[PDB]
């Protein structure tokens, strides 16, 4: 029945996020929608590691009359750097803490900076811990900055819901507290909207294996990303060499035709009159028209430490690693940006790549840095150039 949606508490080490999502659980709780989980279930979170990196996440959830959330919530920055980039926890939306005693700090600036770069789409903001604040104009004053800085990385600063509170004393039951949690969660159900199903999005299919068979053609293998591909309709091969337009002519499972393949499904698909020798691993089969080739584009990348298997040593401007996109490496340059020297193992930041061979890209689309066949970094394309 209710429409499920992913989020998590952002900001500065200190301003609440613990505090906040253990008393959503708590008031949500008591209305019916969860379980309570306590400050110190939430805060001594599970270190999950995946991929050689090690990252500490809290998952907790709960539902509104509305809405069944997942929510995440994370002990420190490096967590949310992590998460975010790598896409280790998506986000629909976030809850942007920021304590209304200190204002915005340089990690309340770098969360946002973060989610526009890693494309997630809303923000509510909790202005926490006023209880410690009894001035309503310096109120308002750390509302009107929170609402700048949110603008200055373009998210609509005017029109995102603040709500100002107490998470704490919600967590002691006292009632204003309580109230404010209920209008978050108000503005959480009314703002950040249920995102798009894959099904319904455009087709697109990275292409794993190619075959020729005998008496039947060209058949790609894969994964349908996203989107419906139906037999009979028009396919784009998009990536590394001019576009192609074909037919497809089949959609097929072990020992199990189909007439069409959607999201989620592994399947071969028949391409009519396409050669072997024209499709290769890391094109893409997708909606005409819906996705393109490029080369060149901005993204913000995280690169490993030495424990976590990456480099142990800084990379420079022109750095020629190569970029790992759904399938495939393909070298590329990268050009750091104005400022930056040098990357650090654990570092992240946006940089700018410019690839020998064109991908099928947009924003969001991740992807692994690699040297010599080793992964030492993670990326979100951030901006096609060109
Ligand atoms: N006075 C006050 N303290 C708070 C409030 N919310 C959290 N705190 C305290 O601030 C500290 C940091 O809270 P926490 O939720 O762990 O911050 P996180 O680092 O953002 O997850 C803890 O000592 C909290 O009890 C609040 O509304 N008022
Ligand atoms: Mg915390």
């Amino acid at each position: 029945t209710k429409p499920h949606v992913n989020i998590g508490t952002i900001g500065h080490v200190d301003h609440g996020k613990t505090t906040l999502t253990a008393a959503i659980t708590k008031v949500l709780a008591e209305k019916g929608g969860a379980e309570f989980k306590a400050y110190d279930q939430i805060d001594k979170a599970p270190e999950e590691k995946a991929r050689g990196i090690t990252i500490s996440t809290a998952h907790v959830e709960y539902e509104t009359e509305n809405r069944h959330y997942a929510h995440v919530d994370c002990p420190g920055h490096a967590d949310y750097v992590k998460n975010m980039i790598t896409g280790a926890a998506q986000m629909d939306g976030a809850i942007l803490v920021v304590s209304a005693a200190d204002g915005p700090m340089p990690q309340t600036r770098e969360h946002i900076l973060l989610a526009r770069q890693v494309g997630v789409p809303y923000i509510v903001v909790f202005l926490n811990k006023v209880d410690m604040v009894d001035d309503p104009e310096l109120l308002e004053l750390v509302e009107m900055e929170v609402r700048e800085l949110l603008s200055s990385y373009d998210f609509p600063g005017d029109d995102i819901p603040i709500i100002k509170g107490s998470a704490l004393k919600a967590l002691e039951g006292d009632e204003i507290g309580e109230e404010a949690i209920l209008k978050l969660m108000d503005a959480v159900d009314s703002y950040i909207p249920e995102p798009e199903r894959a099904i319904d999005k455009p087709f697109l299919m990275p292409i794993e294996d190619v075959f020729s068979i005998s008496g039947r053609g060209t058949v790609v293998t894969g994964r349908v990303e996203r989107g419906i591909v139906k037999v009979g309709e028009e396919v784009e091969i998009v990536g590394i060499r001019d576009t192609q337009k074909t037919t497809c002519t089949g959609v097929e499972m072990f020992r199990k035709l189909l007439d069409q393949g959607q999201a989620g499904d592994n399947v071969g698909v028949l391409l009519r009159g396409t050669k072997r020798e024209d499709v290769e691993r890391g094109q893409v089969l997708a909606k005409p028209g819906s996705i393109k080739p490029h080369t060149k584009f901005e993204a913000e990348v995280y690169i490993l430490t030495k424990e976590e298997g990456g480099r142990h040593t800084p990379f420079f401007n022109n750095y020629r690693p190569q970029f790992y996109f759904r399938t495939t490496d393909v070298t590329g340059v990268v050009t750091l940006p104005e400022g930056v020297e040098m990357v650090m193992p654990g570092d992240n930041v946006t940089i700018t790549v410019e690839l020998i061979a064109p991908i099928a890209m947009e924003e969001g689309l991740r992807f692994a840095i690699r040297e010599g066949g080793r992964t030492v970094g993670a990326g979100v394309v951030s901006k096609i150039i060109e």
